[PDB]
């Protein structure tokens, strides 16, 4: 009898999601924020935050395939999140990182939000 | 910076877990005997060469009902299934073959390896 976990199989799983997103398989919805559209998987999405999970939780959201953010969302910040989503790397600067943490705070992505905020006290 | 964040893969595979358990964004159901399991296609095609294989074909792709090989056992099934959305793996002396057998069938090399390390412990 052994009970076996497998250390490397969910980083591993997340990278043949990426891959799939990458290739436009099986992604769902499109996210518009204000001048950029980006298409993901819905799951995913859910899987990494607070907002998502509301949002397709919501039986009169779930199967919409556009879903419009607050126009005042960074978008570049947003990608830099649906990134980090799919790959568990945060691209963290000097230059976007008070574009992150708002964004971070807005997707309810809790982690990244104290990151930047260790990110803060160590500038 | 590119800050890591070690956890999170594994957080994204259970709450995937989690969506499957209450049925939700499911898009297929896999027949296998008397049977039936739901769950995410892309989970299916990021953990099983064979499911990979089925919906990247032209002409299963789309299908929102998969019948397995009636031989399949659906217990070595749905451990397998447990497998991809949770990264643990059930092996005992009395489902070895079984699990070997189904992790065959559906191209899980890193299982199927495990299992003959389990058989050389064991044998
Ligand atoms: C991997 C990762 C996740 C989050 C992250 C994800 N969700 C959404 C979420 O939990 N969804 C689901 C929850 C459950 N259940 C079932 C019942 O029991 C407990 C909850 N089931 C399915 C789903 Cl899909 C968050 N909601 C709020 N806040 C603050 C967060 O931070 C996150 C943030 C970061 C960061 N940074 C991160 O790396
Ligand atoms: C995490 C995990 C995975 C597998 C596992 C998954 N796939 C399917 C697969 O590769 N899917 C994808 C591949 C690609 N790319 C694109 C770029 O080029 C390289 C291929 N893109 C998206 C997807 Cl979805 C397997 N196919 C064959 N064989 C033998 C396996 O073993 C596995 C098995 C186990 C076990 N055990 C496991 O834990
Ligand atoms: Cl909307
Ligand atoms: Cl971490
Ligand atoms: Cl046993």
């Amino acid at each position: 009898d052994s009970q076996i976990q497998f250390t490397r199989h969910a980083s591993d799983v997340l990278l043949n999601l990426n891959r799939l997103r990458s290739r436009d398989i099986l992604t769902d919805v499109v996210i518009v924020v204000s001048r950029e559209q980006f298409r993901a998987h819905k799951t995913v999405l859910m899987a990494c935050s607070g907002l998502f999970y509301s949002i397709f939780t919501d039986q009169l959201k779930r199967n919409l395939s556009v879903i419009n953010l607050d126009p005042e969302i960074n978008p570049e910040g947003f990608n830099i999140l649906l990134d980090f989503m799919y790959t568990s790397r945060l691209n963290l600067r000097e230059g976007n990182i008070m574009a992150v943490m708002a964004t971070a705070m807005y997707l309810q992505m809790e982690h990244v939000v104290d990151t930047c905020r260790k990110f803060i006290k160590a500038s």
